[PDB]
């Protein structure tokens, strides 16, 4: 499996599937790169607490509800991306700031 979710919001946080590419990322939200047996929860330096919380819920939700607990969740952030993420997405470009969330 190879899926990528954008976890964005303030008033209401939503997790939505986006193209599996670094071009979907930004430094203002959280992202979940689902690789099947491994799930990568990445949060931008400017992400908010609501997004980080929802990112944990979605990552653990995939792990427990979709994989029956047979997956490992890896938490990272800007600068600490694991090579497993880079092996799938390629080298990381400079990321845009991200769009302000709806308050």
């Amino acid at each position: 499996v190879q899926r990528l979710f954008q976890v964005k919001g303030r008033r209401v946080v939503r997790a939505t599937e986006v193209p599996v590419s670094w071009e979907s990322f930004n430094n203002g939200d959280c992202f979940i790169l689902d690789l099947g047996n491994n799930i990568h929860q990445w949060c931008g330096s400017n992400s908010n607490r609501y997004e980080r919380l929802k990112a944990t819920q979605v990552s653990k939700g995939i792990r427990d509800n979709e994989r029956s607990g047979r997956a490992r969740v890896h938490v990272s952030e800007e600068g600490t991306e694991p090579e497993a993420m880079l092996q799938v997405l390629g080298p990381k470009p400079a990321l845009p700031a991200g769009t302000e969330d709806t308050a």
